């Protein structure tokens, strides 16, 4: 099994399509840069998972709701920036900055947290979490964007040791990353995937 085939069996086809469109906009070829493609799929899925089930009620409070209720039509606690094309990503960042008064980032982050009122940059790494954290922090002299890094081995590091989410939501993400690593190993793709990451 090539990595390209694994990606299509491992990830939901909507994620694969959003990831493919992002790669093309980002200028890379999914059929060549197969480890990048897997990484983008993984990161995007992690961005979706971070946001799942978290909402702001009509009383302005952050609550959790796992039942996919047909009447549950509340404002999401997070807005997702990743997966949108640049035009639409800036449209959303602009709206957020208007609606909330928060400082506009110079780089597109991945998420906005309506409770904490801050952008979030997500990192998913096969390397060491601390070094990836520093790389991100360096790359975005912003200082107002919260950084949250996950590794496939279950480590995490976030700005000021503030992990934003409850432990169970993070464990949900960590379980999906455990699974991806486990399944890659079984098809002998993990070693390649892990060494392929670069700064
Ligand atoms: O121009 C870009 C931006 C992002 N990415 C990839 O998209 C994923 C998410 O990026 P980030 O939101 O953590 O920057 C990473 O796998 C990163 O390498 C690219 O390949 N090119
Ligand atoms: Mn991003
Ligand atoms: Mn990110």
């Amino acid at each position: 099994m090539a990595m390209e085939d694994f990606v299509r069996q491992c990830f939901n086809p909507m994620i694969v399509e959003l990831a493919e469109k992002a790669m093309k906009e980002y200028g890379e070829d999914p059929k060549i840069e197969t480890n990048k493609f897997a990484a983008i799929c993984t990161h995007l899925e992690v961005c979706f998972m971070y946001s799942d089930f978290h909402f702001i009620d009509e009383r302005g409070e952050s609550i959790i709701v796992e039942s996919g209720d047909p009447n549950a039509l509340l404002k999401h606690r997070f807005e997702i920036i990743e997966g949108r094309d640049r035009i639409m990503a800036w449209t959303v960042v602009n709206s957020i900055c208007n609606t909330t008064g928060v400082e506009k980032p110079k780089f597109l982050p991945d998420l906005y947290d309506y409770k904490e009122n801050r952008f979030i940059e997500i990192g998913v790494t096969r390397r060491e979490v601390h070094i990836y954290y520093l790389e991100k922090a360096n790359k975005i002299k912003s200082e107002k964007t919260h950084i949250h890094i996950f590794s496939f081995t279950g480590e995490e590091m976030a700005t000021k040791a503030d992990y934003t989410l409850d432990e169970e939501s993070r464990a949900r993400i960590k379980t999906r990353l455990f699974t991806i690593r486990q399944e890659m190993a079984s098809r002998s793709l993990w070693d390649s995937f892990r060494q392929s990451e670069r700064g």
